[PDB]
């Protein structure tokens, strides 16, 4: 799976800047658990600049819940990055997993850090919008640079149980440990 992200700097606040319209929209259709018509999915747009990667995820989710003690089992969005795009079967120093729930609470998997994660969440009719900025750790991107990338939507029900796991490039729920499951994102001017 391949996608592109246009150069640009949006304001992280949960509001949709006009600039988001200049970049393509990708959908989370890779199902690991649940179904596209019954579980949470997101419409995603990506932008970038020399210091950060920006992600706008509009999540469809009629029932919001975060009762489960496991952060990945609360309604949330996870963002995966492979800066050198080695597509290894495990996380290298440059690889990271970031997570933020509908309450804008951040959690981190391997490689993720709050020092490199700025987020805002705005609830909308039928779901919520996540707008994030991830600071580059090991690279200073230039046009046509290609990174490994994925975005996952965790869907929890009224019972505090995760019933849906859907992402862009991974239908196996191994993104948290296997960068080879990420797709390719070309950073274009
Ligand atoms: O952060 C670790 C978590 O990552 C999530 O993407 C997976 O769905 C969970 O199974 C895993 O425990
Ligand atoms: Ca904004
Ligand atoms: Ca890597
Ligand atoms: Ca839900």
């Amino acid at each position: 799976m391949v996608a592109t992200a246009k150069y640009g700097t949006p304001v992280i606040d949960g509001e949709i800047d006009e600039i988001w319209n200049t970049t393509e929209e990708i959908e989370t259709k890779a199902v690991a658990m649940g179904s596209l018509d019954k579980n949470a999915t997101a419409k995603v747009r990506v932008l970038w600049d020399e210091n950060y990667l920006y992600v706008l995820a509009i999540v469809k989710d009629p029932v919001l819940n975060k009762d489960n003690s496991n952060p990945w089992e609360q309604d949330s969005v996870e963002i995966f990055i492979d800066e050198n795009n080695h597509k290894t079967g495990y996380y290298e120093d440059d690889d990271a997993q970031f997570r933020v729930n509908y309450m804008n609470e951040q959690t981190f998997g391997t490689g993720g850090s709050p020092a490199r994660f700025k987020t805002a969440v705005k609830l909308i009719e039928g779901g919520y919008i996540v707008e994030a900025a991830i600071k580059w750790k090991t690279i200073k991107p230039t046009p046509n640079t290609v990174i490994g990338f994925n975005i996952q939507v965790n869907d929890a029900n009224e019972k505090g149980q995760r019933v849906g796991i859907i992402s862009w490039s991974d239908p196996t729920n191994n993104s948290w440990r296997d960068p080879s499951k990420f797709g390719n994102l070309r950073l274009i001017k």
